[PDB]
RNA sequence: UUACAUAA
């Protein structure tokens, strides 16, 4: 399977879905460690929205377009994880840096309370 | 929405996936935190198995069936996470202990590089 | 009347 490393966006076809879960072809945020995205065949990713640009909740990372490469402000929700299958990946968009990445994380403490 | 607390094991069907995500019925772990649980209509959950002669990968927990009040011995997939509708949801065994509970953190914690 | 894969 293809490697990816933590701090990777690529699109995603999340597709098909029940309820409230989030589907359909959206970028989506490698939160794997690096071992098993190395190893393994599947990754774990949070989902990435645009239907809002500002955090509602403290799950919640607000993406700046400009400033990360995206083609709009997003949101990645640290509430929507999963874990898919590689082959659900097509394009590479961006590599978050570690200012970003530091807010994930507390993000994803705060959603497993882990905190 | 039903709720339901971080610990509560509950059968849920997973099915459709691709690849190696982990299908079909089978127990999963609440693991998103209690605040969501309460306001938000999907629950974030770990995959559980019985196939205990594979590997121990260091995001597996072992759940010994006589103590925690399961079918047969299973491990805890903490590499195979789903946020799902409460709607999967259906019949619920039991709620893990905070001795296990300690444990399944940790083993998030390596899954998702939060050491 | 309830998987496979994945950690030098
Ligand atoms: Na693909």
């Amino acid at each position: 399977s293809m490697i990816v490393k933590r701090g990777d966006v690529y699109f995603a076809d999340l597709s098909p879905v029940v309820g409230s879960e989030q589907g359909g072809v959206r970028p989506v945020l490698v939160i794997q460690n690096d071992i098993g995205n190395r190893f393994s065949p599947t990754a774990i990713v949070a989902a990435i929205t645009a239907q809002i640009q500002k955090a509602k909740l403290p799950t919640h990372v607000e993406i700046d377009a400009k400033r990360y490469g995206f083609e709009r402000d997003s949101v990645i929700l640290l509430e929507q994880i999963r874990t898919i299958d590689k082959q659900r990946l097509t394009d590479k968009i961006t590599h978050l840096d570690d200012e970003m990445m530091d807010k994930v994380d507390e993000a994803l403490q705060i959603s497993l309370a882990l905190i």
